[PDB]
């Protein structure tokens, strides 16, 4: 825990030049356009712009505690407002064109953009989220657990049970909870296109999952300002701002960012709304 492995910290960031990037996001709009089974990995890299420091980026919370300094946050967990990122993947979502969301963030922003939870495993957990030892019934809260490491949060179950609900944050040695990473690792074997958002792709098994849609020849595509674990296995490395990216692609795809409510739980994904036909590519 204290000789915890925090993987390579504070590699140097990576810019495409602008006329290479616009060619990569048109070539991540075909790749849409063309798969049938779409699934996103969000890391820390996606909330940076609402503020939260990410893990291994130059001012990121491990690197900055190798070089004996602090992370600095510009927002509360319970102020951060989700970014353009995360309501691009709400609408990717309610068009058809995402199939799963796999995510690293315990920040809890995909549940509060709206994301809706059947389509979304959090495989290190989600810090407004505590779950009963007795029946596992979830609560999504609207203040941030006070515990993490699955500790007694000190409520009780208020099914018709009074179990001990225990926070959902994962410590380095506990493994990851075994319906998210089923479904994860079920969406990534199936997708023929994995895309993955900031993230380093360093921490097993939830950096190598975006792999298991190379088999049987499916795509992956790496969106990071760093070098990521598994540059070499991309078939497109794009080197820039998650949300410039993100922004083009939506524009690419004649979707519009929709509207962020403030904080809201979907369980259920509501039924698929009608998308722009798809241009010709070949
Ligand atoms: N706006 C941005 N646009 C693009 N890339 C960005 C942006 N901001 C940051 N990045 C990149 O985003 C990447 C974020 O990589 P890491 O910091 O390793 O976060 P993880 O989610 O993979 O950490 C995995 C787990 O490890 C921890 O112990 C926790 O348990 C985590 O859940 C960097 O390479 C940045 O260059
Ligand atoms: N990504 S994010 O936007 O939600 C974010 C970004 C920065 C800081 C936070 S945090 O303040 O809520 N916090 C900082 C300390 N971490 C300790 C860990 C304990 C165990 C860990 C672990 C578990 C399983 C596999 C590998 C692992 F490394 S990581 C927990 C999150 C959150
Ligand atoms: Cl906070
Ligand atoms: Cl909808
Ligand atoms: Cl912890
Ligand atoms: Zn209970």
């Amino acid at each position: 825990p204290f000789t915890a492995d925090k993987g390579k910290c504070g590699l140097p960031e990576i810019f495409d030049p602008p006329e290479e990037l616009e060619r990569k996001v048109w070539e991540l709009a075909r790749l849409v356009w063309q798969s049938s089974s779409v699934v996103f990995h969000t890391g820390a890299g996606i909330s940076t712009a609402s503020g939260i420091p990410d893990f291994r980026g130059p001012h990121g919370v491990w690197t900055m505690e190798e070089r004996g300094l602090a992370p600095k946050f510009d927002t509360t967990f319970e102020s951060a407002r989700p970014t353009q990122t995360h309501m691009a993947l709400v609408q990717l979502e309610r068009v058809g064109l995402l199939r799963f969301l796999v995510s690293q963030n315990v920040d809890g922003l995909h549940v509060r953009s709206g994301f809706p939870r059947d389509k979304l495993a959090e495989l290190h957990g989600n810090m407004f989220v505590e779950e009963c030892a007795k029946c596992k019934t979830q609560y999504v809260r609207d203040t941030v657990v006070g515990t993490m490491g699955l500790k007694a949060t000190g409520r009780l179950c208020t099914v018709a049970c009074r179990g001990e609900l225990r926070d959902t944050i994962l410590d380095w040695e506990d493994s990851l909870p075994d319906r998210d990473l089923a479904l994860a690792d079920e969406a990534s074997r199936n997708a023929d296109l994995s895309i993955t958002l900031g993230t380093s792709l360093q921490i097993r098994p939830s950096g190598n999952l975006p792999l298991a849609t190379k088999r049987r020849g499916g795509r992956l595509v790496i969106v990071n300002l760093q070098p990521t674990k598994h540059d070499r296995h991309a078939d497109l490395r794009i080197h820039g701002y998650v949300d410039e990216v993100m922004t083009r692609l939506m524009k690419h795809l004649g979707l519009e960012i929709p509207a962020w409510d403030g904080p809201r739980v979907l369980e259920r994904a509501l039924p698929p709304l009608p998308r722009p036909p798809t241009p010709k590519l070949e």
